[PDB]
């Protein structure tokens, strides 16, 4: 549909709002579904499972209820479930059902055979600047339709985006995503990817995902987050102070946007001036990019993840096999109602 991005986002916010305001619940069960194999594990676990009837493969998301409460992150567990229901872009994975039991709480998501991005990097290194670029470009067009929303992502790092079939990016976990009017206080994210803001217990607002797409783009390129230290006090400091030094392989232009991305001063950073996220789309290191056609899923991707079908899962790695418990008893009822 050729229309101007306002119209396109005024569409996606109607139909955000209405799911938001409606949630689905309780749209599957367990025994629907065969378990395959643990894909990742920490109160919670992802496991490849198989729908029973139709097949298909997902990858499910099981959270101990009453870890959830000791941990303090029963807010975030609703949040989490009420954004992915709601929820519809390109580059977001699906939710296909969700349940909880007397245990547990479960998110059923399209499961995405190509593994982390995490691996991939690791693997080769470092990416060139063009490779780094195509899936910048997924994130801005991404942060650009959630902020849009008022949703805050807040969990921006490699190991959350997964390649799919085609070598476009899936953002897989909302765990800290949440709906924001305003300035937002909960200290959570990732030691690496957070903003000076967060470290310093500020209210923030929608530039920390800015900042973090500055980490990320330093490390898809360089190989390497640009502040880390054996402990997060440590990487705090670094951060904070935002001396930031780059290779020589890095171009100006990648030099000059990773200045205004990783901007100390949020007042200040790319992302959160007037123009919004126009002074990323039309920087000059973005000047290749076709937006349209990134969104459409037309231009050839840099690679493709070898896999063998929709069910192999050689992208992801190997963890004791644990069982899931559902006591007879039901945990936790009242803080979760509304999942
Ligand atoms: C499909 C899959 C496998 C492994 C993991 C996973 N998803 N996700 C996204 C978690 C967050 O939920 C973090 C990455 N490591 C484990
Ligand atoms: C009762 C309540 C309200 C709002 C919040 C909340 N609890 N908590 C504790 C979360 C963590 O789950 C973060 C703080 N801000 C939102
Ligand atoms: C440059 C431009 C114009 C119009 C649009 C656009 N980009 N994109 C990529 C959006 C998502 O941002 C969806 C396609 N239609 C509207
Ligand atoms: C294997 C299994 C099944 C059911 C349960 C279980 N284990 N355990 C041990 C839990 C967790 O302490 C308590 C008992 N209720 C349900």
């Amino acid at each position: 549909e050729q229309e101007s991005v306002k119209e396109f986002l005024a569409k996606a916010k109607e139909e955000f709002l209405k799911k938001w305001e409606s949630p689905s619940q309780n749209t599957a069960q367990l025994d629907h579904f065969d378990r395959i194999k643990t894909l990742g594990t920490g109160f919670g676990r992802v496991m490849l499972v198989k729908h029973k009837e139709t097949g298909n493969h997902y990858a499910m998301k099981i959270l101990d209820k009453q870890k959830v409460v000791k941990l303090k992150q029963i807010e975030h567990t609703l949040n989490e479930k009420r954004i992915l229901q709601a929820v519809n872009f390109p580059f977001l994975v699906k939710l296909e059902f969700s349940f909880k039991d007397n245990s547990n709480l479960y998110m059923v998501m399209e499961y995405v055979p190509g593994g982390e991005m995490f691996s991939h990097l690791r693997r080769i290194g470092r990416f060139s600047e063009p490779h780094a670029r195509f899936y910048a470009a997924q994130i801005v067009l991404t942060f650009e339709y959630l902020h849009s929303l008022d949703l805050i992502y807040r969990d921006l790092k490699p190991e959350n985006l997964l390649i799919d079939q085609q070598g476009y990016i899936q953002v897989t976990d909302f765990g800290f995503a949440k709906r924001v009017k305003g300035r937002t206080w909960t200290l959570c994210g990732t030691p690496e990817y957070l903003a000076p803001e967060i470290i310093l217990s500020k209210g923030y607002n929608k530039a920390v995902d800015w900042w973090a797409l500055g980490v990320l783009i330093y490390e898809m390129a360089a190989g390497y987050p640009p502040f880390f230290a054996d402990q997060p006090i440590q990487i705090y400091e670094k951060i904070v102070s935002g001396k930031v030094r780059f290779p020589s392989h890095f171009s100006s232009d990648l030099k000059d946007l990773l200045r205004n991305l990783l901007q100390v001063d949020l007042t200040k950073r790319f992302g959160n001036l007037k123009n919004g996220v126009n002074d990323i789309k039309n920087h000059k290191w973005f000047a290749t990019t076709d937006w349209i056609a990134i969104y459409q899923r037309k231009v050839e991707a840099p690679f493709i993840p070898k896999f063998k079908g929709p069910g192999d899962t050689s992208n992801f790695d190997d963890y004791e096999e644990e069982e899931i418990r559902v006591s007879i008893n039901e945990k936790c009822g009242k803080e979760f109602t509304e999942f």
